[PDB]
């Protein structure tokens, strides 16, 4: 699995703050945008869009205060989040794109999508936000940590003083070992502790026994009509997985519309750092009958 990171840099100024992103492709077509999610960024991507490019424009930003983004003292509520990925999306003309979407990146995608139907033909996804109704929803032997992530005192300390959403939270969900030089690119925006106000944020915003209640009823709102959809829908799964087992991924498979499943063997949360082939080439494969 390729660590390097063979990407120029393309940069944006939205809302006062530069945004880094992936650009590389024919500019011809329909973009294929990828969104990351928490605590990574576009080089959570790296490999997988090497499947995609050939045939496609691939568009991968770094979420506002993440990656090689600008990092303003936000509060990086979802809402900030909304508010820079959709100035940035107009910054770039785009039109109807394809989303590939991850965890926070798929809490902005349904978002978007489901605000702009007209303008997506397709969504690809993978460990994505849905509602947790109860704790009981959450995976067992990660609720004492989210709980505790979702804190003001002891939150903060763990993910903020002490890193715990770099250090701890992403090598624990994958499932091969993440290499010291990985682990080095997903360090490198984070290697000051006030920069981390995102990592911690964002587990504050996830939809959980109905906390926080904005964000519990939008990702209602978009899941309601992604069940509604008939848009085209590629969803990868992995075992045991993390936040979509596989039975909800089963579940999924036969009550979303047109959608298409794939099994990419071993995984838990970041899927695409044990499968990253199987996930760019299916994508890959899946795109063309997408266009008319
Ligand atoms: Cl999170």
């Amino acid at each position: 699995i390729g660590t390097g990171f063979p990407f120029d840099p393309h940069y944006v100024e939205v809302l006062g703050e530069r945004m880094h992103y992936v650009d590389v492709g024919p500019r011809d077509g329909t973009p294929v945008l990828f969104l990351h999610g928490n605590p990574t960024s576009s080089y959570l991507w790296r490999n997988i869009i090497p499947h995609v490019a050939p045939s496609h424009r691939c568009i991968a930003p770094d979420l506002i205060g993440m990656g090689k983004s600008d990092k303003p003292d936000l509060d990086y509520f979802f809402d900030d989040h909304v508010r820079y990925l959709d100035a940035f999306i107009e910054a770039l003309g785009l039109e109807e794109v394809v989303l590939v979407i991850h965890d926070w990146g798929s809490a902005l995608g349904f978002h978007w999508a489901k605000r702009n139907p007209e303008r997506v033909k397709g969504i690809a996804c993978m460990e994505f936000i849905r509602p947790f109704p109860t704790w009981d929803e959450w995976p067992e032997f990660a609720r004492e940590t989210f709980q505790a992530f979702r804190t003001a005192d002891v939150g903060r300390e763990l993910i903020i003083d002490q890193n715990a959403f770099i250090e701890g939270a992403l090598p624990k969900y994958v499932v091969r070992p993440l290499t010291e030089v990985e682990m080095d690119h997903y360090r490198e925006p984070f290697l000051k502790p006030v920069d981390r106000e995102p990592l911690w944020r964002f587990p504050n915003e996830l939809p959980i026994a109905g906390e926080p209640a904005n964000i519990v009823a939008l990702v209602e709102a978009y899941m309601n009509w992604l069940h509604q959809s008939p848009v085209p829908k590629l969803l990868f799964w992995g075992t045991p997985g993390f936040i979509i087992p596989p039975a909800e991924a089963a579940r999924l498979a036969e009550s979303l519309p047109n959608c298409k499943t794939v099994d990419i063997g071993p995984g838990l949360h970041f899927l695409q750092e044990d499968n990253p082939d199987l996930i760019g080439s299916e994508i890959a494969r899946w795109l063309p009958a997408l266009h008319h």
